[PDB]
């Protein structure tokens, strides 16, 4: 039995100004590699994430009040969410569950480094089922699947519940190596189960209805080198140096987050970048 996820995507000015008319094909690269993450058999569960709607925010009082501060941004998100969504899943428009970007540096109660937020369990309840997204280039795409597994009740994978269970998976608390073979840890495919069993996903059983189509293609056939860097160090950068860490531009400074290319990333002609490495298209 399978699960649909109805998302709203929601950007804000920033995002705008940003990405300027490429906004939403960047948005729907976003989620399309989410979407595929969902989809890995090592979540145990039979799960589809949809776009049944995006809002982009030009002018910001029609939006939320968007701060440094990671969660209020994400309580004044949730909030200003609420009056979006129409009340049964009858409408086509009504979502189970509403993702911010923003191109602000979230920060949590420490540091800047926080790349997202999400409230725990919260999937099929519509004054909670949220998550806010720092947009620092094409690596949102992953926050975004790890804070949508906080709205599935997944913990992290270094917490007490997960010993028995159980950095190389989607749960992490920090951004490591990902195992691509399995990216969801025993601990997440067994919490999500439960939530699901336990009945707490009632809301995701109904099909979407003309649902806003996914892009098919790898988001390097979307992104060059280039693209990406400028995603992630503004639009001056561009590519420096493959397919394992993405250097970027910044005398010859470089500079990195130690993110890989993306995968669909060209590295020569006839390869291209997959799991961080530089494969031949045509596969023997
Ligand atoms: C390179 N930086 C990181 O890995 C940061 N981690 C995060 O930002 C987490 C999200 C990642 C997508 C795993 C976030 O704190 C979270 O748990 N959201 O629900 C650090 C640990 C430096 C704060
Ligand atoms: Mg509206
Ligand atoms: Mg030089
Ligand atoms: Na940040
Ligand atoms: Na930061
Ligand atoms: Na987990
Ligand atoms: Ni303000
Ligand atoms: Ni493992
Ligand atoms: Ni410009
Ligand atoms: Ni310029
Ligand atoms: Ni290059
Ligand atoms: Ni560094
Ligand atoms: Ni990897
Ligand atoms: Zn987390």
């Amino acid at each position: 039995s399978h699960r649909y996820v109805e998302t709203m995507l929601v950007a804000d000015q920033s995002m705008a100004e940003f990405h300027g008319s490429g906004l939403k094909h960047y948005l729907l690269t976003l989620f399309s590699v989410a979407a595929r993450l969902y989809k890995h058999p090592s979540i145990r569960n039979s799960v589809s994430l949809v776009v049944v709607k995006i809002l982009v925010i030009h002018d910001e009082q029609k939006g939320p009040e968007v701060t440094s501060n990671a969660a209020l941004t994400l309580r004044n998100f949730c909030n200003w969410q609420k009056q979006h969504n129409p009340p049964s899943d009858r409408d086509a428009e009504h979502y189970d569950t509403a993702i911010l970007f923003t191109r602000q540096d979230l920060c949590g109660s420490q540091t800047c480094d926080t790349l997202g937020m999400a409230d725990v369990g919260t999937v099929c309840d519509p004054s909670r089922s949220c998550s806010v997204i720092e947009d620092d280039g094409l690596q949102a795409a992953f926050t975004t699947a790890h804070e949508l597994g906080h709205v599935f009740n997944m913990p992290h994978d270094d917490a007490k519940q997960c010993a028995s269970l159980n950095d190389s998976h989607m749960m992490a608390s920090m951004l490591s190596n990902l195992d691509h073979s399995q990216p969801w840890s025993p601990c997440s495919a067994y919490m999500i189960t439960s939530f699901l069993d336990n009945g707490h996903g009632e809301c995701l059983m109904d099909k979407p209805q003309n649902p806003i189509q996914l892009p098919g293609d790898l988001p390097g056939t979307s992104y060059d080198a280039n693209r990406q860097c400028q995603f992630t160090f503004g639009e001056d950068s561009k590519h420096c140096p493959t397919c394992s860490t993405l250097w970027c531009t910044g005398v010859l400074v470089c500079q990195t987050k130690h993110f890989p290319w993306a995968d669909g990333t060209s590295c020569g002609e006839g390869k291209w970048c997959i799991n961080g490495k530089c494969v031949n298209k045509l596969v023997p």
